[PDB]
């Protein structure tokens, strides 16, 4: 809105969170987040549209403006010493660089590797 800051980044959902209570923000790997009060370590509330409500900080991945998402269709083990990253299908991840060699540079939260751009969709 024009009475909050103009935002660069987001966040992405990475695996599905099942609501324990009413006020728990329910969503699947993918969904678009924007994140109202990071202040405790071990819940963030966060706001899906209209939605809004608690979640694990660990369940979403940040995005940059500009960056590109994906989620994984083909489960495929790479090659690590040149800098490939296995990945399972369902798995979302945040693009890093460009296209080179039918691969792209990717970020799982945890890792950042190489893989195979057939393999992956945009989201
Ligand atoms: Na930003």
């Amino acid at each position: 809105s024009n009475a909050g800051f103009q935002q660069s980044h987001y966040f992405v959902a990475l695996y599905r969170f099942k609501a324990l209570e009413k006020d728990d923000l329910d969503f699947r790997p993918g969904e678009k987040i924007t994140v109202i009060d990071d202040s405790n370590e071990e819940s963030w509330r966060g706001k899906i549209g209209e939605k809004v409500g608690f979640f694990p900080p660990n369940f979403i991945i940040r995005v940059r403006a500009g960056e590109r998402v994906h989620r994984v269709t083909r489960s495929f083990v790479g090659n690590r010493e040149i800098g490939q990253i296995t990945l399972k299908k369902d798995q979302i991840v945040v693009q890093k660089g460009d296209e080179a060699g039918g691969y792209v540079k990717v970020y799982t939260g945890r890792k950042v590797g190489l893989f195979p751009t057939d393999f992956l969709e945009e989201i």
